[PDB]
């Protein structure tokens, strides 16, 4: 009937709004929460919070009271400041990157998903992407960010990309939809999945 829905901050706005309208058509009351992917799963697991659907890039199989399925995809970029050493290098390996400071989401204390697990031994953590980019643009290091976030800075030369040999066009990242088990049998939920997936496909095409 009613729904509390979490969407992590790597899910682009177009994607969010898509999920929003589908859920508002197929459900009654809809509430949204936004969190960094580092805190996405960590949030829903709290028995205290009552989140019924959670849409995030963070991977985790067997979570209590929740299912998993794939809703769509999003693309992320390895970015650094344009005069950063790694940009004047052209060549790319994960070791070349590991010898420099990563600016990464998450808190050092705690189980870091293999997704947000820093690659460098020299890391500097942040709470959100705004802060991450503050440091990157100040040449303090390099980071991983959503496309929608850094599109602007890349258009404007503010910011470079280090991932264009690894995966041209950025790094495809699954978007998982962890759904409370009680919804498995709700035809409203199944309709939502169907419609949101179709729309997101038509959108990814564009
Ligand atoms: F949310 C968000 F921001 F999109 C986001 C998505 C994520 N997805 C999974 C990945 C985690 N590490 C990825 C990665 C890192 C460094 C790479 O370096 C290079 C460079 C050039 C040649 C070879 C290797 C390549 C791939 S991909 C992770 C974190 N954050």
């Amino acid at each position: 009937r009613n729904l509390r829905v979490l969407l992590d901050t790597a899910i682009p706005p177009s994607f969010c709004d898509t999920v929003s309208s589908v859920l508002l058509d197929d459900f009654n009351m809809v509430s949204l929460i936004r969190t960094s992917p580092a805190d996405s799963l960590a949030t829903i697991k709290q028995d205290n919070a009552e989140i019924d659907i959670a849409i995030t890039i963070d991977e985790e199989l067997k979570i209590s009271r929740f299912n998993q399925c794939v809703l769509g995809y999003t693309k992320a970029f390895v970015v650094a400041h344009p005069q950063h050493p790694l940009c004047n290098a052209s060549l790319h390996s994960i070791a070349s990157l590991a010898n420099y400071r990563q600016i990464s989401l998450g808190s050092r204390s705690g189980q870091h998903s293999n997704l947000l697990r820093p690659v460098s031994d020299k890391v500097l953590f942040v709470e959100n992407f705004d802060d991450m980019l503050r440091l990157v643009e100040a040449g303090v290091g390099w980071g991983i960010a959503p496309h929608y976030f850094v599109e602007e800075r890349l258009r404007n030369g503010t910011l470079a990309v280090l991932s264009e040999l690894y995966e041209p066009g950025g790094i495809d990242t699954k978007v998982y939809c962890y759904y409370n088990t009680a919804l498995e049998s709700e035809r409203s939920f199944l309709r939502f999945l169907e419609s949101a997936r179709q729309r997101l496909r038509e959108l990814g095409r564009q």
